[PDB]
């Protein structure tokens, strides 16, 4: 009996602030500590506010209470928040391969070993190695359990020195300097740049100086809390480009920085052209395997392009390393569309950051990134209403007919371009009409407009459409280098083409829609090798979702890992780390994602 791993796929500024409002625990205590402060000048059994009371009645205090102090929940805020994930998946997502070798600085007070590696443990193919370091053995002896349990490493390092040889060429670098002091921060700083190989990451969790929590314990405690500028500028003096930061609303951070690497020409190709003759350029450009030319596909034009899901696949295949992407993506029409030509500033920007994922959303550049979902009760249907199934006689299309049926759907256009071809489609077909279900196996193509309208017009005959899913697919696999933009156009056709058709058709005609579904994969979500052309149809469909959505529309797009029992992969098995997904398990988790307000989720069950 398995348990999917089930988040939410979400545009993600790169810079956010005002970070944990919604925490009310962390608002309180803040209130708390500003009186306990504003007291000695003139949440409550937690540390801070423990150790300022104990300041009121009243130097040896504290030196106790230290080692305490960093699971204060502000202290570790943004630890236990959405913002560390974001970070960590940003470094993962730039790495050249699936092994990522991380090293923690002061890890003694700094405990990002009890978080990171379970933060990235759920992931089926990144190989983590980390090092939890202190300059004091002594240090790490009250976390010798957890280190074990995550099987983390250990090491003897002070940064105020070069890092030991065996912790060389690290990929990232992560310190929690909330209560740990780096001692002179620019030699620390420095000395952790020379440890990280070139576009290797630093992530730094620190209390800015001029927000109230960093005032707080720069006051109590009378090198220290440094102002944002201070470690910005430090920043640049050891060539470190922030490329990421975190801001809580009481001025904790997390900064996300890159040691810049020596950057070749790039190489820029538009991938708008609705032909997909850009296919035949990429793959000449990467069949050059001499050239370490960056590649930066660009759609500047289309706020649908599928381009993050191509990038996802080909960074899985042969010369993978050498691709980046910009994508502008914008909700509002409303919104100003950023000039991003070879001489232009945004640009510059984006490529001194050099990450893969560059989307422009209304006035911010960030990437989608995946976050755990929160609830993890049955939903039923109108059975006056006409619900559409594109592929509704595949595999998961006949599993999801018959779960809709279970939910008092009684009014059903099945659709698929040659008919019913198998015993089981003709059976299920059968017994359905028999139960006194209407069934209509339909042949309109969702991949024109014409066949889109026709499909809708069949439906409305039953009842007014309720729900469309779709659930066609054209596979065409293959590394780029055997694809033609004819197979990205199959693959396309049923996803891309279809969706849009679906979209227009379902504004224009089906005022009383309900549900527009569409089933997205885990090979656009993450990535994989030999399906590029999969990945941007799949990418498409969910740009068209959020658009939907924020226009006020219906809109879903699930990313399905690998599914069991029936469809395309059936025709324990563990497939890149990961187990086909039960029917069973599928069909509770889409009750679950069906009355849920995120515009794109993802369902996948992770190998022991
Ligand atoms: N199975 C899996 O492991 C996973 C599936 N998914 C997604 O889930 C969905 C269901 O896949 P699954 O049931 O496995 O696949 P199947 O191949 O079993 O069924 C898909 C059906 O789509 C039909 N189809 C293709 N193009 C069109 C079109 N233009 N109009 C109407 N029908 C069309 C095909 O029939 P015909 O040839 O008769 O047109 C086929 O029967 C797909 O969107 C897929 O991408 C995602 C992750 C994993
Ligand atoms: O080979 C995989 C595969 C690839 C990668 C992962 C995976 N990588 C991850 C990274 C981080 C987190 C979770 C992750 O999961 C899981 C499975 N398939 C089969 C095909 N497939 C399809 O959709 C079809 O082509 C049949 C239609 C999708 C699944």
């Amino acid at each position: 009996q398995q348990v999917p791993i089930l988040e939410k796929f979400c545009f993600t500024p790169h810079t956010e602030e005002g970070c944990l409002s919604e925490r009310a625990a962390l608002q309180e205590e803040l209130q708390l500590c500003k009186g306990l402060v504003q007291a000695l000048q003139t949440p409550s059994q937690q540390e801070l506010p423990r150790l300022l009371s104990a300041a009121c009645r009243l130097a040896q205090v504290l030196a106790q209470e230290r080692p305490k102090l960093p699971e204060d929940p502000l202290l570790s805020g943004l630890l236990d928040s959405p913002a560390l994930k974001a970070c960590l998946d940003t470094a993962v997502e730039n790495m050249p391969s699936l092994k990522m070798k991380v090293v923690e600085v002061l890890a003694g007070h700094g405990h990002l070993y009890s978080r990171i590696p379970g933060l990235l443990s759920p992931h089926p193919l990144l190989q983590l190695s980390y090092t939890a370091t202190d300059r004091h053995p002594q240090a790490l002896e009250a976390a010798q359990a957890e280190l074990q349990q995550h099987d983390v490493a250990q090491g003897q390092w002070d940064p105020a020195d070069p890092a030991p040889s065996a912790l060389g060429s690290a990929d990232l670098l992560v310190c929690n300097c909330a209560v740990a002091a780096l001692g002179d921060p620019a030699s620390a700083l420095s000395n952790m740049v020379a440890a990280l190989r070139e576009g290797g990451f630093l992530l730094l969790h620190t209390l800015l100086r001029g927000h109230p929590l960093g005032d707080i314990v720069a006051f109590l405690t009378s090198q220290g809390i440094l102002s944002q500028d201070a470690w910005e500028s430090l920043f640049s003096r050891v060539s470190l480009r922030l490329v990421g930061l975190k801001k809580s609303f009481y001025g904790s951070t997390l900064f996300l920085c890159r040691r810049p690497t020596p950057q070749d020409s790039p190489i820029f190709l538009p991938v708008d052209d609705t032909s997909f003759r850009w296919v035949e350029s990429l793959k000449g450009i990467l069949a050059d395997e001499d050239s370490a030319r960056p590649v930066w596909l660009k759609a500047i034009n289309c706020a649908t392009s599928g381009v993050v899901g191509l990038v996802n696949c080909l960074r899985r295949e042969p010369g993978g390393n050498r691709l980046r992407c910009v994508l502008l993506s914008n909700l509002s029409s409303t919104s100003h569309v950023p000039e991003v030509d070879p001489g232009s500033a945004e640009l510059q920007k984006v490529l001194q950051g050099d990450l893969v994922m560059n989307v422009y959303r209304d006035g911010a550049w960030g990437a989608f990134r995946h976050f755990l979902l929160e609830e993890d009760s049955k939903t039923f249907c109108p059975a006056h209403k006409s619900y559409i199934i594109a592929g509704g006689l595949g595999g998961f299309g006949l599993e999801l007919a018959q779960w809709l049926i279970q939910r008092g759907v009684q009014k059903l256009v099945l659709t698929s371009r040659s008919g019913i071809r198998t015993g089981y489609q003709a059976k299920q077909v059968r017994r359905w009409r028999r139960q006194g279900v209407q069934v209509q196996v339909s042949t309109s193509n969702i991949s024109s407009l014409e066949g889109a309208r026709g499909l809708i017009a069949e439906a409305a005959q039953l009842g007014p459409v309720g729900g469309v899913f779709n659930l066609a697919v054209v596979l065409r696999d293959g590394l780029l280098e055997n694809q033609t933009p004819e197979f990205f156009q199959d693959v396309c056709k049923p996803k891309y083409s279809g969706t849009l058709n679906l979209d227009r058709v379902t504004r224009e005609a089906c005022p009383e829609l309900d549900y527009f579904v569409v089933f997205s994969s885990v090979s656009c979500g993450r990535g994989n090798a030999g399906q590029s052309n999969y990945g941007f149809a799949n990418s498409a469909m969910e740009r068209i979702c959020e658009k939907r959505r924020h226009e006020g529309l219906p809109g879903l797009a699930v990313q399905w890992g690998a599914i069991g029992d029936v469809g395309i992969l059936v025709e324990d098995t563990i497939v890149s780390g990961t187990l086909p997904q039960r029917m069973a398990s599928c069909l509770e988790v889409l009750d679950l994602f069906l009355n849920q307000p995120h515009m794109v989720l993802s369902s996948f069950v992770l190998a022991e």
